C-alpha cells in the first residue's frame, strides 16, 4: 500500500524497505542497527553501487514523530537514487564514489503513535521511572553540552533531554553506527520540519565551527539551488542564532565527533500547515529538496 505522494504508516514502510531492497539488491542492501523501546525494527539503508573502502554520507528521517515530511524524503531519496543511477550523470557518480547511508525512520516508536493515537507526538514512546509521562525527546538525547541548554530535565516536557546522554535505544543506536562507521562518514544529514532552513553547529553554544565560513557558503549554495525549482525560499545559518538554541543535538554531536559537513535540514512549511503539510506538497518539497542534497553530495565528493 506504499505511495511516495502519500504518508505512509510504518507497517508499510517497514515492508518498503525490504521491497525496495530486493527490487534493487545492486544498488541497496539493508541492515537494521538495533531495536526501538517497542522492539521495532531501525532499518538502515545503504545505497550506493558496491565496493571496497567507500566514503559515506549519512543522512537519517523521523527523528521526530510528527514531522511526517521529513519521513517521506528519505523514501523519495531511495527511489530517485535507485531509477536515476545510470541515467543522470550525477547520481551516476554519487553512487559510484560513495555510499549514502539512508535511516528512514528513527523514532518508529513516536512515529506508530502518530498514527494510532496523537498526530502532533514529538518525542519517544520510553517509560520514565517515577512518573506517568512517556517519552525523551531524541535530538536532546545526545552528548553535545547534553541538556545544558534549550531542554527540559522533567520527562513530561516536549523537550526533555532524557536520563542521560543516549539514553534512548533509538539514538543509542544511531551513535554507535556513526562512531564504528566513523572513518567512512563525511557527511551527517539530519531531516526534520517544518521552517525552511539549514542549520549548522552549533546549536548548544554560541560558538562557531571552525569551518563556519564554509559552512555558511555550502548552505548558502544549497540554498539557492532549491529555490530554483519551485521558488521556495529557505534561510541558513548556525542553529543557536538561526532558530534557537538547544543542547543534545544530533548534528552538533556528529560534528564534534570529526565529521565537519554535518546539517540540520527544516523541510516545508513555514507555518501555514506546520507539520500537517498536506500530502499534495509531498512531490515538490521532495524534489527541491532533492537538489539541495545533491548540491552537498556533489561538494562533499570534491573535498574528500
Ligand atoms: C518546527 C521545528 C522548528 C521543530 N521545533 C519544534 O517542534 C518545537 C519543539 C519545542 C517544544 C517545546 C519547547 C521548545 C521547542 N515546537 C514548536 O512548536 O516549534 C515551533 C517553531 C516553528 C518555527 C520556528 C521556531 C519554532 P524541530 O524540527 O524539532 C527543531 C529542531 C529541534 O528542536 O530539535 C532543531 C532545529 C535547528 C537545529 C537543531 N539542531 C540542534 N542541535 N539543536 C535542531
Ligand atoms: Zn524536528
Amino acid at each position: 500500500g506504499h505511495s511516495y505522494e502519500k504518508y505512509n504508516n510504518w507497517e508499510t514502510i517497514e515492508a518498503w524497505t525490504k521491497q525496495v531492497t530486493s527490487e534493487n539488491p545492486d544498488l541497496i542492501s539493508r541492515t537494521a542497527i538495533g531495536t526501538t523501546f517497542l522492539g521495532n525494527n531501525i532499518y538502515l539503508l545503504k545505497v550506493g553501487k558496491p565496493g571496497p573502502n567507500k566514503p559515506a554520507i549519512f543522512m537519517d528521517c523521523g527523528f521526530h514523530a510528527r514531522e511526517w515530511i521529513s519521513h517521506a524524503f528519505c523514501q523519495w531519496f531511495v527511489r530517485e537514487a535507485v531509477l536515476t543511477y545510470g541515467y543522470e550523470s550525477h547520481m551516476t557518480e554519487f553512487l559510484n564514489k560513495l555510499d549514502f547511508y539512508v535511516l528512514p525512520v528513527l523514532n518508529i516508536d513516536g512515529y506508530i503513535y502518530t498514527w494510532t493515537k496523537n498526530r502532533m507526538w514529538r518525542k519517544t514512546r520510553s517509560t520514565n521511572a517515577g512518573t506517568t509521562c512517556i517519552g525523551t525527546d531524541p535530538n536532546r538525547n545526545f552528548d553535545a553540552g547534553w541538556c545544558t541548554t534549550g531542554a527540559s530535565t522533567d520527562p513530561c516536557d516536549e523537550t526533555y533531554c532524557g536520563s542521560a546522554a543516549e539514553s534512548e535505544k533509538e539514538t543509542k543506536a544511531l551513535a554507535d553506527f556513526i562512531r564504528n562507521n566513523l572513518s567512512s562518514i563525511k557527511a551527517y544529514l539530519t531531516i526534520h520540519s517544518y521552517s525552511q532552513m539549514i542549520l549548522y553547529p552549533y546549536s548548544y553554544d554560541y560558538k562557531l565551527p571552525e569551518n563556519n565560513a564554509e559552512l555558511n557558503n555550502l548552505a548558502k549554495a544549497a540554498v539557492k539551488e532549491l529555490a530554483t525549482l519551485y521558488g521556495t525560499k529557505y534561510t541558513y545559518g548556525p542553529g543557536a542564532t538561526t532558530i534557537y538554541p538547544a543542547a543534545g543535538g544530533s548534528d552538533d554531536w556528529a560534528y564534534d565527533q570529526g565529521i565537519k559537513y554535518s546539517f540540520t535540514f527544516e523541510l516545508r512549511d513555514k507555518g501555514r500547515y506546520g507539520f500537517i503539510l498536506p500530502e499534495s506538497q509531498i512531490q515538490a518539497t521532495c524534489e527541491e529538496t532533492m537538489l539541495a542534497i545533491k548540491y552537498v553530495t556533489n561538494y562533499v565528493l570534491g573535498h574528500l
